[PDB]
């Protein structure tokens, strides 16, 4: 493709828990992430969706990160939408997506500056990992967790 993403996760490299939530009724929001080496950080988003504010938590770690990077994800589309434009980039059947489209391709950009990158979907789930810590604070006046 454009790229490769790894099949399993990079050792030795840092993991990013990104995870953004959004209010529907205000369109405000929040994305951001915590490693593993005691990282965080969390932005604060307006006229935002939740799957923009996933979106930006991906770009987020993509920025902050060195060349070879871990990333979690909870989101099944930001994690779709990226593979797919990697995967049939520049191919015959493409049509890029309307919504995001933006957003879409400055992560794209900075995918390709990487050396390797691994994303894995997750489901949401509650515990004290890094998705569960990254989910209430990017919940925290946005959503009821
Ligand atoms: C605010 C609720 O917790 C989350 O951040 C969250 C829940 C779900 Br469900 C997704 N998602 O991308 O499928 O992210
Ligand atoms: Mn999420
Ligand atoms: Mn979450
Ligand atoms: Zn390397
Ligand atoms: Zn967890």
């Amino acid at each position: 493709s454009m790229y490769q993403l790894e099949k399993e996760p990079i050792v030795g490299a840092e993991t990013f828990y990104v995870d953004g939530a959004a209010n529907r009724e205000t369109k405000l929001g929040k994305a951001g992430y915590v490693t593993n080496r005691g990282r965080q950080k969390v932005v604060t988003l307006t006229d935002t969706t939740n799957q923009k504010t996933e979106l930006q938590a991906i770009y987020l770690a993509l920025q902050d990160s060195g060349l070879e990077v871990n990333i979690v994800t909870d989101s099944q589309y930001a994690l779709g939408i990226i593979t797919q434009w990697i995967h049939n980039w520049k191919k015959r059947g493409w049509k890029t997506p309307v919504k995001n489209v933006d957003l879409v391709n400055q992560i794209i950009e900075q995918l390709i500056k990487k050396e390797k990158v691994y994303l894995a979907w997750v489901p949401a789930h509650k515990g004290i990992g890094g998705n569960e810590q990254v989910d209430k604070l990017v919940s925290a006046g946005i959503r009821k967790v």
